[PDB]
């Protein structure tokens, strides 16, 4: 096998949000771009200071065009709020810009799928681009996928939780924070989804505060 260019064909030479957002629904960097209605890109303006990276759209966010606005981003705009951060005031985005999911018969419409490394990959230019466009002091990893994007394959979110680290490679070497997506908040023992809110909300406020 070999190493793919994935994405890197499709991004154009501009740090123009906009313009890279809509080169984003041409892109055919992966497969996921083929049953997706369209690219899911960022959201907000490159004045922001913190970037949050998410996995991969959801079925309402492959409706809308924009990140976190399911269930999942009312528990997020939950933490924000309880983090003293203004969303606004945030570049908001996902390692996979197109919905992965799998129709079945019965059931719900469009059932996720997990990004593959491959896909992750694939997708990880457009991340670059945006970081270079953004230039962020900190950037939260909101779970596995996200953190693995940009921290590596083998990096484990359990093993360096609220840590604000810095890998070596990344545009601007801004701290970077791996924490707790917000839909894992959907789902689990009670107590524990309390606990990893509260985790969530120590993890902002971190962000939010390196220098
Ligand atoms: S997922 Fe990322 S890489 Fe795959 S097609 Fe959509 S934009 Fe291009």
């Amino acid at each position: 096998g070999s190493h793919m260019a994935g994405a890197q064909d499709f991004v154009p030479h501009t740090a123009d949000l906009a313009e890279l957002a809509a080169a984003a629904g041409e892109c055919r960097g992966c497969g996921l771009y083929r049953d997706a209605t369209q690219a899911v890109f960022g959201a907000g303006g490159r004045s922001a200071r913190i970037m949050m990276i998410g996995e991969q759209p959801g079925d309402k966010e492959d409706l809308a065009g924009l990140p976190f606005v399911g269930p999942a981003g009312r528990l997020l705009d939950r933490a924000l709020e309880a983090a003293d951060i203004d969303r606004d005031a945030l570049y908001v985005t996902n390692a996979v810009k197109h919905f992965k999911f799998t129709r079945a018969a019965g059931g719900k419409r469009r059932i996720e799928k997990t990004p593959s490394r491959t896909e992750v990959v694939a997708c990880r230019p457009w991340l670059i681009a945006e970081m270079t466009s953004v230039e962020p002091d900190v950037v939260v990893l909101l779970g596995a996928t996200a953190a693995k994007a940009l921290l590596g394959n083998d990096f484990r979110v359990t093993q360096h939780r609220g840590e604000v680290l810095h890998v070596d490679d990344v545009p601007g070497d801004p701290a970077l924070v791996a924490t707790v997506h917000p839909s894992s908040l959907l789902r689990g023992p009670k107590e524990e989804r309390e606990s990893a809110f509260a985790g969530l909300v120590d993890d902002l406020r971190v962000a939010a505060d390196v220098r």
